[PDB]
């Protein structure tokens, strides 16, 4: 196929560019690097299957981009991605979330593409709801500007799927980590801990340290975003994660072991717009596309604390 | 109460206005002029509890603005609203209808401002619906970008409410009609088909002339308004409407026999974006707000022909 990945440069983006790559397809990568790295993507400047565009989503001509290069499937990946960031400047994280994901829809439905495949938030959307691990069934009800963002681009997708037949499916990814994953970025907790603790700077705990996550390795999250770009799941939302709940003093002790030194985080405030639980069912995953996550949150660790200590 | 209007200058907002101030309020009237006019608001030059600020809610310091008048509540209706316009510029659409209300309750949130009492559109935002009349438990399914960012916009001011508890309530109306319906556009059948019979001028239906809506008239909506406006239904949608279904044919049928003179308007293609039936159970605002119409379409058609004749 012909793929376009917006967010080709970040952390999960350039790992979709390399899975869709050794599938065989050619593959262009778009990217305006607000938060984005020029080394996530070094490797592949001689593959001749891969193509650059540096463009901001908000701004650019994404219809002559789109004419130009003709995907077939667009995996969305380019956001605001951090939480604290979208209660800072709301109208910049919905210009970038909303704005941007309706411009790439209306270029998208008029220059043939088959797919637009969104990035959501599973992690986020559904606030606080009484069931834990979450369904897709479960109502929306975003506590963040971030959170909100992610819901207004899947109906915007779903309304072009209405009106010009623009197929689309939504991947809502838990807390998604491994290599490539910006250590020095605001979010992003094990590369955050792994950057501070090979380092032997302090770490940090909100809260009293029991708000929970459900942690998903890159890896899988890419494969699903591979099975849900063919003709499956019209309108439909994917939670992308394990089920499992992972409390943040948990997790900090799980990469404190794997660095192999003090256990000891502070403890500040809670932020605002943070959650207190996280945990996606992922049945439909499983049932619809024939997705389940491969790799467990001991042996994805590894994988990615190994990754630091060589950087 | 200190309350402030956004689209202060267009058709709903400027009639609610008006009840604002005779209810003894203080008002803020808020406006670009995109689709507004200054003279719905002209007869208030001399009246001394109106005042207006020209500003566009998507580049405009709102923040500045809010904390000058320091408003309670603020009745967001300021909103590009044309269908077919959000379908030709999705983009556009959404910049006014989402990011504007994001500005708003952004400024909102730090000036004091008590509630903001949403427009979302009742008549659009559930697409094809499970039933009809269709209640607020149904799910919302927008098939046109105008419907996708009044749903955007509700979920954004919920957002707002778990964030800082600044109140929001989802005033979802069907087809508002009545005095000050701009008859010169695309949209609002009643107005259109009232200024054209009067002066003998072409009407038109779309596809078959079988699509239906729930005509609702101008002063049950703007009650409604005022209802909500109280520390009441927060975070909740309030469908806004009759509950009965007119056909495009059957109400080209009711305007010609109020005009007098011929009911022969003219077929053109279906509309991209144009749902083929709405209709909204009202029982919720019944029994919470204690709202109920009080407008039949014959009598309602009537007021506003006679509005387009003088
Ligand atoms: N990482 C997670 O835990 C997680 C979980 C669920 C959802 N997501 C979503 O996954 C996607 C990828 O996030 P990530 O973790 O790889 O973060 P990332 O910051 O590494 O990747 C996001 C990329 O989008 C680009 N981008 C941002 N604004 C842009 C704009 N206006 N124009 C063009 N490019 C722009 C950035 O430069 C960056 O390369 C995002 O949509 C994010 O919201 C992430
Ligand atoms: N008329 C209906 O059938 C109906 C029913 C449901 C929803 N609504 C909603 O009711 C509200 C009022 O609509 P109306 O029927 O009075 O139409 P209208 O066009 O007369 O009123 C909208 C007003 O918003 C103003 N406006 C638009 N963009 C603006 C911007 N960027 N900054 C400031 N002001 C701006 C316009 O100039 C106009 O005065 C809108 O939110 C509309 O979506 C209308
Ligand atoms: O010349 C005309 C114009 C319209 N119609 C018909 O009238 C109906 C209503 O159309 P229109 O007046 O354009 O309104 P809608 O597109 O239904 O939307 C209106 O009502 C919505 C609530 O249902 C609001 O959200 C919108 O802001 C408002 O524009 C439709 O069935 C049209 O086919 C005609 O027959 N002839
Ligand atoms: O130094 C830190 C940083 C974070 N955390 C905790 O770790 C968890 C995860 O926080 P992140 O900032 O890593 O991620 P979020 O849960 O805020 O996730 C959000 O940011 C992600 C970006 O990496 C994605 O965009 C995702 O969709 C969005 O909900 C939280 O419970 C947080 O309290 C700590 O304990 N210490």
């Amino acid at each position: 196929m012909r793929a376009l990945v917006t967010g080709a440069a970040g952390f999960i983006g350039s790992t979709l560019v390399d899975r869709l790559l050794a599938d065989g397809h050619s593959v262009v990568g778009l990217d305006n690097f607000a938060t984005g790295r020029a080394t996530n993507l070094e490797h592949l400047a001689d593959n001749s299957a891969h193509v650059f565009v540096e463009a901001d989503i908000v701004t650019a001509d994404l219809h002559a981009i789109l004419e130009q290069h003709r995907p077939e499937v667009v995996f969305h990946l380019a956001a605001q991605i951090d939480v604290r960031r979208s209660v800072a400047d709301p109208q910049f994280d919905a210009a970038v979330n909303v704005i941007g994901t309706v411009r790439l829809a209306e270029a998208a439905r008029q220059t043939g593409v088959r797919k637009i495949v969104h990035t959501s938030s599973g992690g986020s959307i559904y606030g606080t709801p009484p069931e834990y691990p979450t369904p897709e069934t479960a109502p929306t009800d975003p506590a963040s500007p971030y959170a909100a963002g992610k819901v207004a681009g899947e109906i915007y997708l779903n309304t072009f799927r209405h009106l010009y037949g623009l197929d689309c499916s939504h991947i809502a990814p838990a807390n998604v980590y491994g290599p490539r994953q910006d250590p020095h970025g605001e979010a992003g907790v094990v590369a955050i801990f792994a950057q501070a603790l090979l380092s032997g700077k302090p770490t940090r705990v909100f809260g009293d340290g029991t708000n929970t996550r459900d942690y998903v390795f890159v890896d899988d999250v890419v494969d699903a975003f591979v099975r849900v770009s063919a003709d499956v799941g019209g309108g439909l939302r994917f939670n992308i994660g394990t089920g499992k709940e992972t409390s943040d003093r948990q997790l900090h002790s799980a990469v404190a072991a794997a660095v192999g030194g003090p256990d000891d985080p502070e403890f500040h405030p809670p932020r605002l717009g943070d959650l207190k639980r996280s945990c996606l069912d992922i049945g439909l995953a499983e049932r619809v596309l024939g997705w389940r996550p491969q790799i467990e949150l001991a042996d994805g660790v590894r994988r990615t604390v190994e990754y630091f200590r060589h950087k």
